[PDB]
């Protein structure tokens, strides 16, 4: 079972901390935000049908706050996770899910710098499956 509409929520909580928390869900600050319209259906798309941010702005001018959608654009500390990677959706509760962690700040630019550095990673381990082939 896990979850679906509520799954990325609860690894979200717990996951996200803030150095302390490990919370599990219930997220009482998540389920007043999901209100946004599109973002609850951004949220839902992501769950159980693979891309959604939760982004976090502190301060600066005209903050997102508890914001984010599915995809959209964040201006902000957010994080992209995986759910059913066309459609693994009402089977398996989304087991190929990855999750990353993406601070407010460059940043962008360093984080891709780690991306590479991560399939360079990758290339130097396996030689993938023909999905990368040559």
């Amino acid at each position: 079972m896990g979850d679906h509409s509520q799954k990325d929520s609860p690894e979200d909580f717990i996951i996200n901390r803030l150095s302390q928390a490990l919370g599990i869900q219930k997220e009482k600050i998540k389920k007043s935000l999901e209100t946004q319209q599109d973002d609850k259906g951004e949220v839902t798309n992501k769950d159980e049908f693979i891309q959604q941010d939760n982004s976090t702005n502190i301060l600066w001018v005209s903050g997102q706050s508890e914001k984010c959608t599915f995809y959209y654009g964040q201006l902000i500390d957010k994080f992209k996770k995986k759910g059913i990677a066309i459609k693994l959706g009402l089977h398996k509760l989304t087991n190929e899910n990855v999750a990353k962690d993406v601070v407010v700040v460059l940043l962008e630019h360093l984080n891709s710098v780690f991306n590479e550095i991560m399939s360079p990673v990758m290339q130097n381990p396996l030689n993938q499956q023909g999905w990368t082939d040559l």
